[PDB]
C-alpha cells in the first residue's frame, strides 16, 4: 500500500494508473511506464510549479495526496475512499485530479459527489460523463468520444470502407465509445460486419476467439478498435500468434503508443489510430529526464519503474540478474513524452486557478488561507470552477491556437484529434501524424503507408 | 462520537435519528425520544430475539453496528462511511437497516451501492427511492408517498376542499412528497392557493413568514402538510405565536405524534394527519418499558435520553438542577409505542430471513457460517432478499391481514395508511383513528371533531345567490364570479342565466317562466 503525501495549506487528491491491472488474485501488475509514471510526475511537476509561482496561489501551498489506481475501477474506488474519508493523518482534500480510464473516473465520480469534491480528469473520455445530472462534480480537460467517433467514421466514409468490423473493450470506455461509432457509422452508410467485444479476466483464448470471428468475415479488412490501452495490446498479440492481418483503425485507447505494437511490429503495421490534439510541455521534458532513483524519493513507485524500465535490479527488490549502473538515466534516447501529459498539467492548473479565484474572492485582505476558506464549499468551488478560462500553463509557446483551458456547459473539453499512421521505414516502427479532425476530417492521404502497401478496401 | 458495537458471526449496520438536527455550528441537538431511542431499541430487541430464536439463523449470531444520524443527511452519510470502510476493529457488514428520513436514506443509498450493501429502511417513504435503477441496493418495509398523496388528495376531494394551501419541508421527503400531492391534486380538481415550503437553518421568522403567507389566502382554511417531524412542529409553533388557525392535513411526517402538538394543543386541534397502517408489537412494549440506566449499558445514548425524558440530572452530565430518583422507570404512564416500530422489526427480520436462506442454500452441512458465506455476495443477497416472503415476526397476533413481509418489484411495501383526527375531550389532547386508506378512502366522518367544531370549507370563491346570481368561470376551475340575473330571466343551469322572453316572467326560485296575463 503506497501513496504520496505532501502536506500543504490546501490539498489535491491524485489518481493515476501507475500499475497495470494485475492478473489472478493479485490486483496490481507491472508498472505502467508512460501513462502511469509520467502522468503522475506531471502532476507533481505542475504542483511544484504552482508553488514556485508568485502570481497564482502564493500564500496557499498546494499539497497532494496521490494514489495508484492499478488500472482497475473497483480498486481506484476503494482508494478514493481515502479522499472522502479525508473530509472529516487525514488530508483535507480540495479537489481530485484524476481518472485515466473512463471506467474508473465514473466509478470514482459516483463517490466524490456524495461528498461534494470537485473531480477533473486529464484523460477519461466516455460520453457518459458529459451527463452533468449524474456526474455533477466532474469536469475534465479532454473532449467526449462523441467527437472522436465522428472523427473515426468520417475516416472510413472517406475511404469508402462501407463494410468494416468492430471490437471494443468491455467497460464504460469501449462500450459507450463504440455505441457512439455505431450510430455515426449507420448515418454515413457503413454496415458493421461482426461486432466484437473483449472483456475482464480474459486470456489468450478469448482474444484469439475474437480474431477468429474477425476472420469469419474476411470481406471486411478494416477493423475498428475502441479498446483500452491494455485490451488493445492483448488483441494485437492474439492477432499475431496466428499471422492474422487487418487495417487497424483504433481509438486513442491505442493512440500512438509504441508500447502496444511491441512484439507485433508488423501484425499492426499500416494501421490508423487517433489521439487527442496536444502540444508537448517543454519544461516537463527537462523535468522528467532529470529524474533518477537517487533524487526522486517522494515517488514510492519510481524504483520499481526504474528497475523495470532499465531491466535493473537492486537490494530493495526480490532476487534477479544484472545489477544496475549508476550512470543510468532518462534521456532523449529512452523517453518520449506521453501525448496526454498536457491534459494532466492543465487539469491541475484549472483546479488551482479555481482555488486561486476563491482565494482572492473570499479573502481580500491576505494572500493566505483565511477563515472564509478554512472549510471549502465544494458546490461553490465547482460553479466558480467550470466558469474558468485561462492561458494554458505558460509552458506553452503560442497563444493563438485556442490554447486556453475552459469547460463546456458539460464540463468537458474541445474535440481536436490527430490522425495517425503506424509505419516503419528503417527497421524501426514509429507513428507518423497524417492529418487531424477539427469538425471535419483532414489528412494528406498520399502520406499513409498501408498494409500490403496498398490503399485497402472494405466493402 | 458514540456508536454501538456488538460482535457477531454476521453483522448488521444500523442508522437511527437518535439525536435531532443540531442548530448552529453543532450537528446533534436534543435526543429524539420516540422515533430515535425507541426505534433504535426496537432494532436491538429484534436482534436479541433473532439470537434467542432457534428456527432462524441459529449458528450465525447477529451482530450490529448502530450509528446515530443526527437527523442530517450529510451526517448520516459521513457515519455510513463507517460501513463501506467496514468491508475491507472493522466490522464485516452484511446489510444496513436504516434511514428514517427519506432525505438520509437516499444520500446513504448512494454510497452502499458503490460497495454492494443491501439497505432496508423502516420508514423512508420518498417515491424517489422506488426507482430501482438508481437505488439498486435499497429496499424498505414501508410504501412510497405516491400512495399517501393519493390518500391525501382523496381526503380533500371527499370534503370538496377544492381550494387549499400547501407547505412542505425542504428536502427529498417533503419536496417529492408534495410533488406527488400536487399532481393528484390537479386530477381531482383541487386548486392550490399558496405553495409554501420551509427549509434549513430556518428560525422563527421564516416559519411565521410561512404562516403570514398562509393567511394572505384566508379563503383556504385547509392547509396540506408534507413536512418532516421537525419542520412540522416549528410550523405549528409559529402558527401559534400568532393565534393563526387552520385545518391541518399532514403527512405521516407529523403523523400521530403527540409530541408535535405539545405547546400548541389547540392551534393544532381538529386537524387531520395520516400514518402508516401498523399494529403495535406486543413484546417490544414489555421490553422497552423494562429498560433503565442501570441495566441498559450497551446504548450509549440511553442516559442522555433518560436525563432528558425525566428532567433528571446525573454526575455524567454538565451542571443542572433536581437529581434523579432511583425508582424512576418507563411505564404505561409515560410511554406509548411509536407507530413505525413494527416496520423497524420487520425490516431487520427481513434482512435475517434473507441471510437465513443464504445460509441453508449456500451451506447444507452445518448451521454455522461456512466458507461459502465467509464473504457474502451483496448482489446475490439482494436478489435472494427481494424475493422474500414471511409471516411478520410472531410478535404479531393475527395472520389474516396480509401481515406478511415482502417487497414489490421496486423493493417497497404495501400502501396502507390510517387517517387520524387530533382531538381533546378531557383536558387532554389525543389522536383518534377515524378511517384509513386501502386504495380507496374510508372514514366514519361523523367521527371527526373539527376546529370551530364545524366541518370546514375550503374553496376559492363564495357560493352564488339562488335568488339572483349565476356561476361564472374565468380561467381556472375552482375560482368563479357570481353574476346576478335580470328579473326577467331564469337559469338553464347553475352557470347560465337564460332569458324568459316576451310576455313571461321567471318563477320565484328561478327555474322556469310563468305566462303573465294583463
Ligand atoms: C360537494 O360535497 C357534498 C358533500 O355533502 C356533495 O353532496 C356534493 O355533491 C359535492 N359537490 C359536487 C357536485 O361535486
Ligand atoms: N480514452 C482513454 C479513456 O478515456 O479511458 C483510454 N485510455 C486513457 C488514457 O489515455 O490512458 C484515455
Ligand atoms: N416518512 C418519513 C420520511 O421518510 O422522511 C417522515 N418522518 C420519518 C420518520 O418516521 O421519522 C419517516
Amino acid at each position: 500500500r503506497r501513496e504520496i503525501k505532501i502536506e500543504g495549506d490546501l490539498v489535491l487528491g491524485g489518481l493515476f494508473p501507475i500499475n497495470e491491472k494485475g492478473t489472478g488474485t493479485e490486483e496490481c501488475g507491472r508498472i505502467n511506464e508512460d501513462r502511469g509514471i509520467q502522468r503522475l510526475e506531471a502532476m507533481l511537476f505542475a504542483i511544484d510549479e504552482i508553488n514556485k509561482d508568485n502570481y497564482l496561489l502564493p500564500g496557499v501551498k498546494l499539497g497532494v495526496h496521490i494514489l495508484d489506481t492499478c488500472s482497475r475501477d473497483t480498486y481506484a474506488l476503494e482508494q478514493s475512499l481515502e479522499f472522502v474519508r479525508a473530509s472529516l493523518i487525514p488530508l483535507l482534500i480540495a479537489g481530485v485530479i484524476g481518472g485515466s480510464y473512463s471506467s474508473v473516473s465514473i466509478q470514482v465520480a459516483n463517490l466524490l459527489r456524495l461528498f461534494q469534491i470537485p473531480q477533473i480528469s486529464y484523460a477519461s473520455t466516455s460520453a457518459k460523463l458529459s451527463d452533468k445530472s449524474r456526474y455533477d462534480y466532474f469536469a475534465r480537460t479532454v473532449p467526449p468520444d462523441f467527437y472522436q467517433a465522428k472523427a473515426m467514421a468520417e475516416i472510413l466514409r472517406f475511404f469508402n470502407w462501407t463494410y468494416v468490423s468492430t471490437v471494443a473493450s468491455e467497460g464504460d470506455y469501449g462500450e459507450t465509445g463504440i455505441e457512439a461509432f455505431e450510430q455515426e457509422a449507420r448515418l454515413r452508410n457503413i454496415c458493421i460486419a461482426t461486432a466484437e467485444k473483449v472483456g475482464r479476466s480474459n486470456i489468450r483464448k478469448s482474444y484469439d476467439s475474437v480474431i477468429r470471428e474477425l476472420l469469419q468475415k474476411p470481406n471486411a479488412r478494416v477493423v475498428v478498435l475502441f479498446m483500452r490501452s491494455d485490451d488493445s495490446r492483448e488483441l494485437i498479440a492474439a492477432a499475431n500468434r496466428v499471422n492474422a492481418s487487418f487495417t487497424w483503425v483504433a481509438s486513442d485507447g491505442w493512440g500512438a503508443q509504441e508500447s502496444i505494437v511491441k512484439g507485433s511490429e508488423h501484425v499492426a503495421y499500416g494501421a490508423i489510430t487517433l489521439e487527442l490534439a496536444s502540444h508537448p510541455v517543454r519544461q516537463f521534458d527537462r523535468y522528467f529526464q532529470s529524474l533518477n532513483p537517487y533524487n526522486n524519493h517522494r515517488n514510492p513507485w519510481f524504483r520499481d519503474f526504474w528497475e523495470q524500465k532499465f531491466q535493473c535490479s537492486l537490494q530493495n527488490k526480490r532476487n534477479h540478474r544484472q545489477v544496475c549502473d549508476k550512470h543510468l538515466a532518462i534521456d532523449s534516447s529512452n523517453y518520449e513524452q506521453e501525448s496526454k501529459i498536457m491534459f494532466v498539467v492543465n487539469a491541475v492548473y484549472a483546479m488551482a486557478h479555481a482555488l486561486h479565484k476563491m482565494q482572492r474572492t473570499l479573502c481580500p485582505q491576505t494572500t493566505k488561507l483565511c477563515d472564509a476558506m478554512k472549510i471549502l464549499d465544494g458546490k461553490k468551488l465547482y460553479k466558480e470552477y467550470l466558469l474558468k478560462i485561462q492561458f494554458t500553463a505558460p509552458f506553452n509557446p503560442n497563444k493563438g491556437a485556442d490554447s486556453i483551458v475552459k469547460f463546456d456547459t458539460f464540463g468537458d473539453g474541445m474535440g481536436r484529434y490527430n490522425v495517425f499512421n503506424l509505419q516503419q521505414t528503417g527497421g524501426k516502427y514509429s507513428y507518423l501524424k497524417v492529418g487531424h479532425w477539427a469538425e471535419t476530417l483532414s489528412l494528406d492521404v498520399d502520406s499513409i503507408h498501408w498494409s500490403r502497401n496498398s490503399v485497402p478496401t472494405s466493402q
